[PDB]
């Protein structure tokens, strides 16, 4: 259901700090037309941390309606509060999302029993498929392979992982412990190539916001087994992947999209800031031009 | 204003998962009569992550009202969303809190510019004194000493730090960069002793929830320069400091409080769980026995 | 020159703690006959830390003589003392090694200028090709991509890397910064598959000591672009890769070889110990049997 | 026996890269007359990694002879090769050293069983007191408190620790597990103050090479319980503690000594380099000026 290049969509804001709904709808249409295979609204890259409950729901709602069944929608339902996750998960189901992305809780650092209680409570509260989002670089704690396998064995609708660890040996361990039917998606653009050869089938991607067509061509080469061609795309994309997280990727992606002529403002919500260093903007501009993305 | 032993208060819940207001008031009264010198409600140990906005405000309001000016109240106003932090901070000011505890944003990983914008926006929106809560073991990012000093120089109401790093050399760096008028409080029970000899003046403490009198006597001896007696207290308290974070401190503290016979239920909110391993519970019982506070 | 499966050879010892030269010669012959493509004597897995200078030289000498030109020999010349590295490097050249493996210095933590002085002094002292061995999990410091590229640009005989980081995004960065002619070899068995699709051409391998034939078949599938078959081998090998470093791989490899009927004693040199926990031996035995390696 | 300020002595070299014996003797004499209470020759700050076996022994012999029983001598006998450690330890005993400093093995990463075998074998081969040097920032592995306590319980000549972790809570754990007769010495200049109030009795110090008198006055004030005066010294010394490890401490200390006008050349041994960045040198000059020891 979810495979190849799946953008973790930005949430564009107006000059007055409201949701820029027109810009968001335009962004989704453009992503679909350039070859993105699925959509993740209201995730980390969507600045879900700085959305209200109502805005978060509206972002998921708009994405589902705009996709109109052409591509599947995996709604962000991540929280460090299980009660809030269930409410976001039930909202997404009732509005027509195809699946849920649920991050390992951040800041309060549950132990293994807490991870089982968190993901099990969410799984019992909806019937949608659930992807575990494992990202210790943001959550500190890491779900281990034993816990992940127990959850897959216990709950039929825990079906996959967004693995942002960048340690691709874990993809082998997850494939063996959880089964080859467990759906593994890379959560790290720069290692998504090797992640797929270890058993992944796609990437929930930051860079796809900015370069959706090449990102899709890259994942298509992989799924066709043309790994020589996939490595050519990797060499082209790698500098952009890297330049987009010199500073926080939220503001770097919006900077790049604005520069490319997309109708996306630079506005982000504190504690993100839209001011980038000149050296950062230079690195992004050079990586964009290497790929050849400026229409002008 | 804030010195010696300051509990990071637990938030007790009823069996039906409401705030147990009677238990909370009783805990505060007991804390004050056993010698705690201040109170931090609705912090990390207070399970702020799983309180609603309404419940968070209620916990702060009820602490301020109960304390009634007897000891100063430093309200938790931490969030990874600057707008939410401003709203919690202004509610705490309006309800009568004496100061604010503001954690470095978690999960979304702002850069230094983002930290300046976050703490600056809060400082601009209230007149209360603000304490920076630096805890990279939960937030991943760490505020560095240049950033902390710049905030202190820029905003007269950024007055201190809760330093949970446990790396005591930072207390010297912060003392030199921010000045000796900068109020440093340990955020790490096990190294609070060394933190004060490097320039700290107290501890925002997990263990004080369970053993307020002995923690207060410990901080009193340091304040009086009786560091020989303080080491004796360190040796009695250290096993309990350590036993309370074998598993998450929230559940460990509430278990210890029930073991002491206080009117605190074991209920915590998911993703936290109240069930502790048998070996954890026995480690806590033995450390409590060692301070006589049970068996003897 | 170096490609596919290259064992980091153990150094077997007698009951009386001398070099077991017969066992070592037998091990090399067997490796060559099972398909290993190159040899690394007197590296980390060869217990180079506990060899005298004279033993180290003798191990390199024996390996070169035994290989007799059938496969190339990359002699370990690693030290945290540049003077010692030059002496080991010149010995290896003069005895007929085909190349050198030079680890980033351990324990004394040189800075970038020290890495340039170390690798440049060695490169100027021999004419053999040199592979940089980057392994921060043992050395703490990590050579960065800029330093590695500068060394490749400055010294024509610095030609490759054994990359033990297990972070395969670095293979993309090294390929771009150093060129596609820079020879990248995985130093991490469990991620060698994805390392090759990012641009690696082989693996200097711990596990190849124990399962040389499957390890060679695995690397041959990769070099033929049969990545579906390579993933089948990965699933078979991954449990063995992992079980061999539950405890130090030196003693785990020797345990496994002894169990398989090879003429290799369990003897290792302190601070390694040959005693393994029963759970470790069980995990190794199950992984060996899954692969089907016991002749009996 | 070992207390207060104990320099981890540099090893000066002549312009022709021999041991500068006259400079070494002069450094020791000066150290003793400025109030250092003990001496550690041929340690990490002594560049033990780049000394030959013969030179290492010579450095220990010359220190013992120069000291002449005036202050006790704790000889570096660290190696990652147990056999080498035994040989250095027995040479130090035979030449007249008073104790031994033995680092946790680096690079080859023994497990706990290996640590017991390493330190047990050394303890069995000498009658001198042995101090465990725990420094995971250089060795990666850390000896845990149960292992340290088991070694202390098992071997009567394992008497103390040089604890370079800088995590002061470990001093309390070691004090409780190993007993208050266990001799704890800070291995981290910047946190030595807090380490002693937690139970330490001195510091094996890098900074003492450069400022022996003030370091001795600092440790004297702690010994006398004048922790107010000790904090004043902390504030004067901390910028120099920090300036001496911007770049590797070896070269930084020798640069500071030349800046003071001592007869110490800048020569260090590769992979260390003597060239320091201009900003590093100025940070060192300013910190020296701040303790008046130059300009005033
Ligand atoms: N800032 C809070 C609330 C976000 C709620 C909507 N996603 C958090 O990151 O958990
Ligand atoms: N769970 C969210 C919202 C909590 C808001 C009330 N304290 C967070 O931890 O940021
Ligand atoms: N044990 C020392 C010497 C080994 C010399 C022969 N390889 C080291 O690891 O550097
Ligand atoms: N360089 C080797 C040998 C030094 C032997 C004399 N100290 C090591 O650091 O282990």
């Amino acid at each position: 259901m979810f495979q190849r290049s799946i953008p973790a969509l930005i949430t564009p804001f107006t000059k007055d700090n409201l949701i820029d709904e027109d810009s968001f709808v335009d962004h989704i249409e453009w992503q679909i037309s350039e070859g993105s295979s699925g959509l993740v609204p209201a995730g980390t890259t969507g600045e879900s941390s700085t959305l209200s409950y109502e805005e978060h729901c509206r972002v998921v709602e708009l994405c589902v309606k705009t996709a109109a069944g052409r591509v599947p929608v995996m709604a962000g339902a991540g929280s460090n509060n299980t009660k809030e996750s269930i409410e976001l998960a039930q909202y997404a189901q009732n509005t027509g999302a195809d699946a849920l992305l649920v991050v390992v809780p951040y800041y309060n650092k549950p132990n293994k029993k807490g991870l089982l209680a968190h993901f099990g409570s969410i799984a019992n509260a909806v019937s949608l498929p659930i992807y575990i989002y494992n990202n210790p670089s943001r959550t500190v704690i890491e779900m281990d392979v034993d816990t992940m396998a127990e959850l897959v064995k216990t709950y039929s609708n825990i079906v996959g992982v967004k693995d942002a660890t960048g340690r691709i040996e874990l993809a082998s361990g997850q494939r063996i412990a959880c089964g080859s039917d467990f759906i593994q998606l890379s959560g790290d653009d720069s290692s998504a190539l090797g992640f797929n050869v270890h058993g992944g089938v796609g990437c929930i991607s930051v860079t796809a916001n900015v370069a959706p067509r090449i990102c899709a061509e890259f994942q298509k080469a992989i799924s066709e087994g043309d790994y020589r061609q996939a490595l050519e795309y990797q060499d082209k994309l790698f500098p952009l992947h890297q330049a987009l997280f010199i500073e926080p990727s939220i503001s770097s992606v919006k900077y790049a999209l604005s520069r490319l002529g997309r109708n996306v403002s630079l506005v982000v919500r504190a504690p993100m800031v839209s001011i980038l260093e000149k050296e950062t903007m230079f690195a992004i501009d050079q990586a964009l031009d290497h790929i050849g993305l400026c229409a002008g």
